[PDB]
């Protein structure tokens, strides 16, 4: 029973975590096997900040401009590399506590676990969708630049995201850990437009599914809809449109709990027109969408990590 | 800027879980030094639970009658004995990975993170507080009693919360880390009468602090209040009484937003007696308790672990 906004356990991230310096400008990056992966403006001056050439910047460092430090221990710098939008560090030691990893570059509307971390220590964990615009509403201050996203799949560490920037509505920019950007962003301080931002259906309506398992029901009705109607009423409240593979993703939730899908969009409908009137869900007063239906499996499931 | 639901690193404690079996019944333990702490009831049978003798029921036992599992590797229980409400198993292996660590036992209102874990292994982490009445609202499925709840400050794991049971509301009961239940539960299966439940007032207030740092002031009034008057209308809602000490805690928020706690105290009062028409604060259409003073400087300004 119960039903919380979960992270994964970070353990196997924490000991990934390490300092870089460049100047004047220090984040972190993440050290797996030999190599040390951090955004590449650690390379920037304040002054070469709105066109920044990072090619002519890069050729003018050397390997001892950059500074790593694990812990306590500096680890030296013996080759530097740029891919995309995150510099590579190649070090003197692999790393032992590297985990079984792979790095993904996940769809919007995919969940994944943030440890934020400071000068190349841990601060806290929480958990962050991917907008559809491309953003995430992290928790980021100055100096979390190279903090990573991830999930966990048995023993193995899929990163996706490595944070990059702040944008003036005080969401969050980043990248893939081959460091392309996830949406429109540049690592450059020039406007920059965020697109506007959706709710993500096919999580609503997995997180109702929760709400069913965990033994709450109220908002359920005798209706159903077709999805061509129920997409016309989404569209009306800047919900993203459902599809027929996003059905079939519910299926095992639907099954496990004997409500169709196109009857929990019935509800959805219904509680897009009517409100709540007073009444929460899981605790919210609001319609959640940063759980996917994979989350909601887990989390009511118990499945845990190797 | 962004705020969210933050838990501790976990890595400290992942390396603490194992799996501790008597007869049919298997659940979670955590191995500190040549020690491994579970819930007592791991001894009873099914038919052991209306009211168990738990002196009884282990003097029947043998250290051979446990079986403790660390990953792939069986520890050999060499002692045992019993705390209040918790088994303490001695094995033949001290914990390499034993942080340092202290057991504390929290007062309500206070917050932990909890590694939720399953069959000796973690399956997520998630941020609680301790309720008024003595209750969590934690995630938790059966197989998750032993999972533990703690805080960390420099590099030392505080552990506080020892999980045991699930009430018929979905809440969740336990023990601190010497077995002591928080709240009037017992462990055994007896009707349990848990109290009406209050919310945590000197929380809602940090909340507000840590909404108008991130950048959101439209809640503010010009008004004051008394404390005394405060209080009057807080009993109305349902809010735990503000105290002066209380006051004291949130000074360094007061400070550093430069809106004094009685001035906070007037913009909550004209929230609970108005709501808010719509708007949301930090994200959220409910008044959020499960912060405390301390959880909102440590995520405004960045605090790490060692
Ligand atoms: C990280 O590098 C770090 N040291 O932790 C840093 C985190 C931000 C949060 C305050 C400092 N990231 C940057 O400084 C990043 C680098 C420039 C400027 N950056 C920003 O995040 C700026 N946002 C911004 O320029 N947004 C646009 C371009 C107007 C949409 C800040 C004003 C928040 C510093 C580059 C290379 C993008
Ligand atoms: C843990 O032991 C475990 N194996 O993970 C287990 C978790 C619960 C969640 C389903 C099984 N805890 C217990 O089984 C615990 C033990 C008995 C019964 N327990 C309960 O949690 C029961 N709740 C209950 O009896 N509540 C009262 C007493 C009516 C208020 C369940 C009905 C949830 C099993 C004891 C010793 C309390």
């Amino acid at each position: 029973s119960g039903f919380r906004k979960m992270a994964f356990p970070s353990g196997k991230v924490e000991g990934c975590m390490v300092q870089v310096t460049c100047g004047t400008t220090t984040l972190n990056g993440l050290w797996l096997d030999d190599v040390v992966y951090c955004p590449r403006h650690v390379i920037c001056t304040s002054e070469d900040m709105l066109n920044p050439n990072y090619e002519d910047l890069l050729i003018r460092k050397s390997n001892h401009n950059f500074l790593v430090q694990a812990g306590n221990v500096q680890l030296r710098v013996i080759g530097h590399s740029m891919q995309n939008c995150v510099l590579k560090l190649k070090v003197d030691t692999a790393n032992p506590k590297t985990p079984k990893y792979k790095f993904v570059r996940i769809q919007p509307g995919q969940t994944f676990s943030v440890l934020a971390c400071y000068n190349g220590s841990p601060s806290g964990v929480y958990q962050c969708a991917m907008r559809p615009n491309f953003t995430i509403k992290g928790s980021f201050l100055n100096g979390s630049c190279g903090s990573v996203g991830f999930n966990i799949d048995y023993d193995c560490v899929s990163f996706c995201y490595m944070h990059h920037m702040e944008l003036p509505t005080g969401v969050h920019a980043g990248t893939d850990l081959e460091g392309n950007f996830y949406g429109p962003f540049v690592d450059r301080q020039t406007a920059q437009a965020a697109g506007t931002d959706t709710t993500i259906t096919v999580n609503v309506l997995a997180w109702l599914y929760a709400a069913v398992i965990n033994g709450d029901r109220w908002f359920l009705n005798r209706f159903t809809t077709t999805l061509n109607d129920f997409n016309l009423v989404a569209m009306k409240y800047n919900y993203e449109p459902l599809t027929q593979d996003h059905v079939d993703i519910l299926g095992p939730l639907s099954a496990q709990t004997g409500i169709a899908v196109l009857d929990m969009c019935a509800s959805l409908k219904e509680l897009l027109q009517n409100g709540m009137n007073g009444r929460t869900i899981l605790g919210s007063a609001l319609l959640e969408d940063e759980f996917t239906p994979f989350d909601v499996v887990r989390q009511c499931s118990g499945v845990t990590f190797q």
